[PDB]
């Protein structure tokens, strides 16, 4: 069992080595997070794109050998963390908001909301941020509270929540985090009981209430925790490293400059090279699964790299380069299979935007600090930046 908590910081900030040693020797391997939680790790792109689909490794915890606290099991009720058929009734009820033609609506409305925000950080006097201050964190949250209907007062609170996931003080702070939210979006849900409002999180709350068979009380609160959360951590740091990717590489920094076409693709470039998902969510054989020999048993915790499917040098050659131009297409970074992330569409058009204004709004944008200077995060699953300091002329 290899420890992953004994590599330290090394580890947080650049685990691609780590990841290219292990799938040398196999696809399967088991190891000991930071945290201490004895899991599988997936390693390689063409097993990690296998597995993400493969249904054999099952989402519901019904089919986890690993025991659910109080608190985690309130929010457990949501898409992501099920099977066909609850996970397909549960998708279609809201699948028609978030696709390209719906989700393009919104574009005045994010482009107003990254706006501002760079008006605001253009006002420092010194020419110096925090890019995650400024606009990594509060674009992503602005807009999926608007849709979902979550009061600007409420906000705040939400992000200390979120942060108690990703990087707790203690175990028991991200316990108290998720008790904390779970009893707020049920007060948020009863808030809107016959309000008649047409926000996103109100429509779900008549129709829980129309049929408590077609959403149930249980689902409605995963619903509105599994679109609020899913998509704040991954939005928040593809916006963060994709614009450190940016930053460290001048050379595609210039070419993007001198031709604003190549913006999409290098945006898909970041999802690859710097994707904010290190590791898929937990998955569960439903039964024994033979991978060349290595045999994980049914009901343990598997975790797919994502991470090292992007480093792969037989899918993606010359893997650890940023190229803005690269073919990019079936990077993992948004997953693969019916659980293909449903927020696709709005996470690129947020950072589309957010990339863009960036660009053409901050004459000499640099990075201020070197990257060594850094700090990452140690999670497994999220691959996100303490800070990102930015200056500009
Ligand atoms: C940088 C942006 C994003 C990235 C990299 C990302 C990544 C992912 C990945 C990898 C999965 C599948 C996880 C797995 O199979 O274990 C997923 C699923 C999901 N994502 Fe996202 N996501 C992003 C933005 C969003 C946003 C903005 C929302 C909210 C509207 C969202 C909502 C969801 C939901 C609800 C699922 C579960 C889908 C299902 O199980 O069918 N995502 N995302
Ligand atoms: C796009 C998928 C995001 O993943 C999540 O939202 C996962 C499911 C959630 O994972 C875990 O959160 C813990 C607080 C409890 C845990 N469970 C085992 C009790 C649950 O599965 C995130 C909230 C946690 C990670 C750190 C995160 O923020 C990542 C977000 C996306 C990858």
């Amino acid at each position: 069992v290899l420890d992953l908590g004994a590599l330290g910081q090394d580890f947080a900030a650049d685990p691609y080595p780590t990841y290219a040693r292990l799938r040398a020797e196999g696809p399967a391997h088991r190891v000991r997070t930071p945290e201490g939680d004895e899991v599988w790790l997936v390693v390689g792109y063409d097993r990690a794109r296998a597995v993400l689909a493969d249904p054999r490794f099952s989402k519901d915890w019904r089919n986890s050998t690993t025991p659910l606290t109080e608190a985690e099991a309130a929010l457990n009720h949501n898409m992501l963390e099920s099977d066909p058929p609850r996970h397909t009734r549960l998708r279609k009820l809201v699948a028609r908001e978030f696709t390209m033609r719906r989700v393009e609506l919104l574009r005045p409305r994010v482009q107003e909301i990254v706006d501002g925000l760079v008006d605001a950080m253009l006002a420092a006097p010194d020419g110096r941020a925090d890019l995650m201050e400024s606009l990594a964190w509060p674009l992503p949250i602005t807009v999926i509270s608007e849709l979902l209907g979550v009061p600007e007062p409420d906000r705040a609170a939400f992000r200390v929540w979120t942060d108690a996931f990703v990087f707790p003080d203690d175990p028991a702070q991200a316990q108290t985090a998720m008790a904390e939210m779970s009893g707020y979006l049920s007060r948020l849900i009863d808030s809107k009981r016959g309000q008649d409002g047409e926000d996103l999180l109100s429509a779900l709350v008549r129709t829980s209430d129309e049929d408590g068979s077609r959403l149930t009380s249980e689902e409605l609160l995963g619903m509105a925790f599994i679109l609020l959360v899913a998509g704040h951590e991954t939005t928040v740091n593809l916006i963060a490293n994709g614009m450190y990717a940016l930053l460290s590489h001048p050379d595609q920094l210039a070419a993007l400059r001198a031709d604003m076409t190549l913006l999409d693709g290098a945006v898909e470039e970041m999802l690859r090279y710097e994707g904010p998902v290190e590791s898929a969510t937990y998955r569960f054989p439903v039964e024994p699964v033979d991978l060349d020999g290595t045999v994980i048993p049914a009901g343990d915790t598997v975790l797919v790299v994502l991470a090292d499917a992007h480093r792969t040098p037989e899918r993606f050659p010359d893997p650890h380069r940023f190229d803005i131009r690269r073919d990019t297409a079936g990077h993992l970074a948004f997953g693969h299979g019916i659980h293909f992330c449903i927020g696709a569409p709005l996470a690129r058009l947020e950072a589309r935007i957010a990339v863009r204004a960036l660009l053409e709004r901050c004459p000499d944008l640099a990075l201020d600090v070197s990257p060594g200077e850094l700090v990452w995060y140690p999670n497994p699953m999220i691959r996100g930046l303490k800070a990102l300091p930015i200056r500009w002329r």
